[PDB]
RNA sequence: CUCGGGGGGGCCGGGCCACCCCUCCCACGGCGCGACCGCUGGGGCGGACUGUCCAGUGCGCCCCGGGCGGGUCGCGCCGUC
């Protein structure tokens, strides 16, 4: 009798974001150098 | 002027270049200033993350400021047989 769709009216949502971005190349460089320092710091104290 | 023959100066108008002042535009090059794009320390807020010391790194919006680069445009000045 109606086999035509009516599709489901759009609505504008409030922008989320539900993942994480990717690490920029500053952030990855720095998180490196953050982690050689802790080793190096542990190193330290255990002498 | 020289022995009718021979050698010369010419005839008055216009505009142009050298002389002296300014003066319009264009092109090229240089110096100085401004507007817009436009390469890239701070401050505020929001957030996401990182480090076996509380410290640190991006991202978003906005407000600055520096180094000082170029591109477009607009000027002022200087140079050009």
């Amino acid at each position: 009798e109606n086999p035509v769709y009516e599709k489901k009216p759009k609505r504008e949502v409030k922008k989320k974001r539900w993942n994480r971005p990717k690490m920029s190349l500053a952030q990855k460089k720095d998180r490196v150098a953050q982690k050689k320092a802790s080793f190096l710091r542990a190193q330290e104290r255990a002498a």
